[PDB]
Order: structure tokens, then C-alpha cells, then sequence
């Protein structure tokens, strides 16, 4: 009669992710996307606030701060590197997680790898994603609806499990590490729209790393924190659901492959990517523009735009969650790029165009079987001068599983910030599973 | 201020605790009890596990680790000193908090006072207790019953508010710090019976200190984390209750005075202190002993022993939550002292005596008007040869508000560990509000 805590600890401990060629390939691509997203945010001012904070605390310079040209202590690095990866909303997402797995897991593993077992990082990454996906599937819808932020609340446990795999924790050590992570698990969706939201990823990475370090120190703790009427799932979610779903069909195929990580080509809310692809198609094929369009209708399935909470953004940052701003920015001839999603105010011409973009809801159109997320689509319809219309539909955006990034796409995202030579050195280190060389290259200056 | 977050921030910011002579006296006594509890646990092996961890991380030696003879970084010191204060269950309790306020608040304030504003520490301590008491009152009974550990889940916000008062944060900065603390709030009762339970106090102190440092760094965050249907009280407790109770009659009377901190004379669960007082009375006045007692009946009102979850402890640590062990230990002629509540096994003779002690429940006996906690009493009845019985009743144990420690009790608790001359110098520094000298003394080199 094995409880959920022991069940998860055993599944993690005895995993053999390196036996899956596809999962290893996907983990290498994940390291490259994580690096690209972190580099693209290297000038974000929140990073400097956090660097001044940890410099005031002090710490041994052991782990690189990605893209920042310095090192810091392991737990400090986990906080910093999680924030950096998530700061621009340019990092990866996972449909099971309903959140951002690599921004939590990879910082924890970077801190572990800088200090041993780096030969297990890729496998640990696969296992970490496996846990976070399954936690997201198991916790229940009410968890997010009530106000918890999955990236934070499930990230600490997933990071503890990834690092626990990497460091070859015993069954008892891993059970305790899971409980040490669960008893720190936190993060509130009220922080959305502020830089505390990406900081949740760093604090979750830090909490999971601390959980492993406590277990390795022989610190005492519960071995059954998932179990019972006061266990983690009863407290934060749906324990019946977790009992049915958490461990079923563990591993191959790994969740990092199926349903798979989605690597973003746009630095804004994944829920706007369909519209972004569609309007770009219309601008390319039909030469539409803000000047020649009277107005726009954006068609979602009911609830498809729930994450796009900004209908009248004033800032590029607020515009990250506005399908109106995404479409209007493209119609005005601008790239859907990092520089246009900052705290600077949206110019008045684009705001005028935003006022001519409306959302409508279509409960009859059947989503495509390969849609990401499942059941999602978006149609963009432009109204031109003489009553003419044109439309484009996207169900699986570029970068999502089923519409994967090309070789060249990965290189392009990496070279947003660094020369071609740097990006190629990074790619080669990752291809060779040379984690020491990877870590050396991603520090930058 | 309008809304709960702004309201609490304003209540904290504009507090004038220094106008309350009684509150200042109580805060000084709380500092001395915190110090004595921390000193008494200085040999705890968990402390060395945590010291090795933070030494591996590194940090500037800025803040004393109480009783350990070294300094560490502010956030590290908060973690260490909260653990140290709570490690033996010898630290203070508060009925509104349903938890251990000083083990959270004083570590955060020590880290803040070591870097300035030390003249505000005593006031900040009062304000911190005010917040944690009100959170414990406002969150609702279901919070603890569901499985959350109030010391952990309410401590970060209380510590952020104490340090925010000490460092004179603005209204906006305090609103943000409250949210930075709330979005980290965590801690599960499944960790009871392990040293992770006292570590919750340090992790809460650390999270509250981080919240203040983020607000001071101009880090972005929600200013309304208590408010709305995804706010802290809706997520973790009873938002209706909090709307009625959180801010009402603030600071009048200060909760550190009424109902007041309880300073323990025994290093075990407060709920056993009545029985401890009673059995000692019986041993003193009637010369009962393990040898001449057939059996014991211990009488509680319904629910009075709910916290005493161990009826058949195997170790002194488990014995901390066993009225049977407390009574049996006293009957066998041993002091109710730190050395008898360690992880070492309970000897077979004491276990035999434990088997002769039964709990019974009396719903008719009226608690005394001065009972602490409200409605609580304990009667100890000893059955001797020839059918004789003797009984002793305790309603307000020594150390509880209304039956406060003498000066001599305070010095005795301090000298469990250090010579009388050292303790007198510590007390003198606290009496004069010489916080710098106090901080110098409690490092123990």
C-alpha cells in the first residue's frame, strides 16, 4: 500500500530518461531555448535590483548568473536565474504544467551541475518536466482558479525532484526532499502583471534546491507530505484526482516530448500566439495594414482568451496580455519583438487601432486535432475599405509541438543578443552534453 | 486606508507602540525569553546541519547567529535564528497566533537592527506581534485544521510588517512587502514531530525580511495582495472574518499585552504545562512518587489536550506532546528539563508508569475566570494504596499571562546556559534598550 509520496519518489529515483533518444533531443532543445530567453532579457532592470540584493548579502561565486557575467552562491543563483528566464515572458510553457517548467527546473539544475553530477543534468531535466507536468495534471483546476500560481506552487517540488535525480538521492532522502519542497510551496496569481510573477520561478527553484540540500544534510522531515487528509494534495488541490493521475504510465513517452514543451517565438502570452501568427499571415499574403483596415474581429472558442486579461493596455508590458495590442502593433508595421513589450507607453496611434479590434466567441467551430493547447484556435478577420474581408486561422502556433522550431529558428532566437560564434559554441556544448562548457559559455560578460 | 492591504499597511506604518509602557515592558521580557530559549538549544544538532549548509553557500558575516559564536548574512541569519529559537519547543506562544510569534519576528528584527534603526526594534517587535496575532485571529480555524502551520504561514507577513515598521517603509513599500511576504507564505503541519517544524519559523522570518528588501529595492509587486477573490484571505482562510477582525481596534490593547505572550517554564507543549504544574504540586505537598502511586487520572475539558497528540511516546521528543510522559517523568523524580525531552528513548520504567496514566474528560467543571488559555484547566489525580486519592488543579500555569515569570525566573532560564554575570549584563542591556549591546551579547562570541 504505497502512498503518493513514496510512489513519486520511487518513480523519480528509478527513472531512465537517457534511454529515450527523443526525450534527450528535446531536453537539449530546451536548454537552448532557456538560454535564448534568458539572454534576451539580459538588460531587464529587475535583474539589477536582484543582483544588488544578493551582492549585499554576499555569497561564494560558484554558479553563473546567466547572461550577467558573474557568479553567485547556488541558492542565490537559483533565484536569479529563474527570474531571468521568466522576466520577458519569452520562456517555455507546458500544457500539463499550466506554467513555465524550464524557468524553474533549469536554474535548479544549473546550480547542481556547477557542483557535481553534471552528467545527469539532461536526464534530470527530463524527470523534472515529468514531475511538473504531472503535478499540473494532478492538482486540479480549482488550484489555479482559487488564485495559486502553478509555476511557483508546483515548481519547488519539480525542482527538488530534478535535483534529487541528478544527485542520486536515496528513496528516504527523496521522500524528505519532496516534503521539504511542499512545505515551502507558494506563489499567488495576484502578482501577475508585476515582476514578482517571474520571481516566483526563481524562488521555486531555490526552494527545491534547498529541499535537496536539507535532505543531504540529514535534516529531519516528513516522508509522507503528499499523503493523507492534511497532505499536499488535500491542502492545495484534489487528492482523489492525484491518486488516479499522478503516477499512471510514468515515463516513455516523457511529458517533455508528449504533449511536449512549447518554445515561444514571441515575447508575450502564449494565448496570443495564434493571433500573432494569423495576423502576420494576413499582412504577408494580403498586405493589410493599420492604414487600410477599418477594424479587426478576433475569434476564439469560449474561454480561449482567458489568459489575455488586457483589452485596453497602456504599456507594452500590459500589452503582453492583450491580443488587441499584438495585432495592432503588427498592423502598424512593427516587429513582434522584445523592444515593443517594455514598460514604455503605447503610442496614441496604436491605441486608436486597439480601439478598432474586437473579440468574439465561436462555440461551433471544431478545433484541429493538433491544436496547442488542446481545443484552442484563433481566427483574425480584417475589414477593408469596400466591404472586403480577409481571414486567417491558427490552431498550432509556430514553436508549439506539431509546429516545431527549425534549426535556424533556434539559432535566430539565440543570436538576438550574442554573435553567431557564441550561439554556435553554446549549441555545440549542448549537442555534446558538455554541461561544463555550456555553463562556461552562458555566463557571458 | 481602503481595502485590507492598504488598511494593514497604514495601521503598521502609523503605529505608536512606544506610547504603551506595558507593551514596551512586555517586549523587553520577550527579548529575554527568546534569548533564553535560543541559548538553551545551542547544542541542538539541527543547528550544525544548517550552519554547514549556509557555510557552503557563503555570505557576509553581518548578523549574529544566536548562541553560536559566529555571524552570517541577513537572510541566512533569519533562517538560522528562527530555527534556533523554536528547536526545543521552549520559546513563546500566543493564543491569537495559535503559534510561535517571537521565533519568527525577533530573528527578522535582529537582522534589521544589526544594520541600523535598532532604536525601533522594541516598537517593531510590538507591531510584529500585533500583526501575527491579528492574522491568527482573522485567518479562521479551518486554516490550521486543513493542515497549515500558522507559525509558518502567518510569520512571513508578520515579520515583513515588523521590519517594515523598523525601517520606516512608506505606505506603498509596505503594501508591496505585505504582498511579497504573502506570495511566499507556506508551511505544513505534516512536518510536526520533525525539525522541519521549527525550521518553518526561520523560513518565515527569512521570507519576511526578503519581502522588505525587495520593496526597498523598488521591485515591482501587487499592492493589493490581501484584497479580492484571489487575495490572501480568500486563498488561505476566511475573507469575511478578516474583513471584520483584521484591523478593528488596532493597537488598543496591544496583543503582546492582551492576551499577551506566554513564556514557558517547561521545554514542551504549552498544553501540558497545567498538568506539569499540578503534578509538581502533588509531588511537593503529598510526597507521591512512581513507587507509591498505582495510577493517575488526568482530567481535561473536552478538547483541552488536542495538542498533546502522543499518548504513548517512545522518545523524549515525542514526550514533548505527551501529558503521560510529563507526569511519569516527574513521578520518577526527574526535573522537567531540556535534557529529558531529547531524541533519546524513554526508559522502560517510565514507559511502565506511562501505561498507568489515563486521560478523562469533564464537560461540567467550570474553568476559572483567569484560566489560560480560555476555558482550559487540568486536574491531576493520583491513586495511592488503601484506596486513597489526592488531586491538584491548575488553571493558569506559571509563565502564562496573569501568572507571569518573576525577574528571578527570567534570569534562571537565561543561566541554563551562561553564567549569572553574563545573564545580568544581557538583562541590563535590554532594560536600558541598548540594542547594540544586546546584539553583541547574544552571539556568545
Amino acid at each position: 500500500k504505497q502512498g503518493l509520496t513514496a510512489g513519486l519518489a520511487e518513480a523519480v529515483r528509478t527513472s531512465q530518461p537517457e534511454h529515450s533518444v527523443d526525450a534527450i533531443r528535446k531536453a537539449k532543445k530546451g536548454l537552448l531555448d532557456f538560454t535564448a530567453a534568458s539572454f534576451a532579457g539580459r538588460e531587464d532592470k529587475g535583474i539589477q535590483k536582484l543582483l544588488r540584493l544578493i551582492e549585499d548579502e554576499g555569497g561564494r561565486p560558484l554558479v553563473p548568473i546567466i547572461g550577467q557575467g558573474k557568479k553567485a552562491a547556488p541558492l542565490q543563483s537559483a533565484m536569479l536565474n529563474g527570474f531571468i528566464a521568466h522576466a520577458l515572458d519569452f520562456d517555455d510553457v507546458h500544457s500539463d504544467v499550466r506554467g513555465h517548467p524550464s524557468a524553474v527546473i533549469v536554474p535548479a539544475l544549473i546550480a547542481s551541475a556547477a557542483r557535481g553530477h553534471d552528467e545527469r543534468l539532461l536526464g534530470a531535466y527530463i524527470v523534472g518536466v515529468e514531475v511538473m507536468a504531472r503535478l499540473g495534471e494532478s492538482i486540479g483546476s480549482r488550484h489555479y482558479e482559487k488564485g495559486w500560481h502553478n509555476t511557483g506552487t508546483l515548481g519547488a517540488i519539480a525542482a527538488a525532484c530534478a535535483v534529487g535525480y541528478a544527485e542520486e538521492l536515496t528513496q528516504e532522502e527523496l521522500e524528505k526532499a519532496i516534503g521539504f519542497a511542499a512545505t515551502q510551496s507558494a506563489g499567488m496569481r495576484v502578482q501577475f502583471g508585476t515582476e514578482m510573477k517571474p520571481l516566483h520561478a526563481g524562488l521555486a527553484a531555490q526552494a527545491g534546491l534547498l529541499a535537496v540540500k536539507l535532505a543531504q544534510s540529514e535534516f529531519g522531515g516528513s516522508r509522507t507530505a503528499f499523503d493523507g487528509e492534511t497532505g499536499f494534495f488535500s491542502l492545495y488541490g484534489d487528492v482523489e484526482k492525484a491518486q488516479h493521475t499522478l503516477l499512471n504510465d510514468w515515463g516513455a513517452p516523457w511529458r517533455i516530448v508528449q504533449p511536449g514543451l512549447w518554445f515561444k517565438i514571441y515575447p508575450f502570452c502564449s494565448a496570443a500566439h495564434h493571433a500573432a501568427d494569423a495576423v502576420r499571415q494576413l499582412i504577408s499574403e494580403e498586405t493589410i495594414s493599420a492604414a487600410n483596415t477599418e477594424r479587426i474581429e478576433v475569434i476564439f472558442p469560449p474561454g480561449g482568451d482567458a489568459a489575455l486579461t488586457e483589452r485596453s493596455p497602456k504599456t507594452g508590458e500590459e500589452g503582453r496580455f492583450s491580443v488587441e495590442y499584438v495585432i495592432a502593433l503588427a498592423l502598424h508595421g512593427h516587429g513582434l519583438t522584445v523592444e515593443h513589450f517594455s514598460s514604455q507607453p503605447i503610442p496614441n496611434g496604436i491605441q486608436t487601432t486597439i480601439g478598432h479590434i474586437q473579440r468574439v466567441y465561436d462555440n461551433a467551430t471544431q478545433p484541429a486535432p493538433h491544436a496547442v493547447p488542446k481545443g484552442r484556435f484563433t481566427i483574425v478577420r480584417a475589414y477593408l475599405s469596400d466591404g472586403r474581408i480577409c481571414e486567417a486561422r491558427v490552431d498550432c502556433p509556430k514553436g508549439a509541438p506539431g509546429n516545431e522550431l527549425s534549426e535556424e529558428d533556434i539559432i535566430e532566437k539565440l543570436t538576438l543578443t550574442v554573435p553567431q560564434e557564441k550561439a554556435r559554441r553554446i549549441i555545440t556544448a549542448v549537442e555534446k552534453a558538455d554541461i561544463k562548457e555550456f555553463l562556461a559559455h552562458i555566463e557571458l560578460e
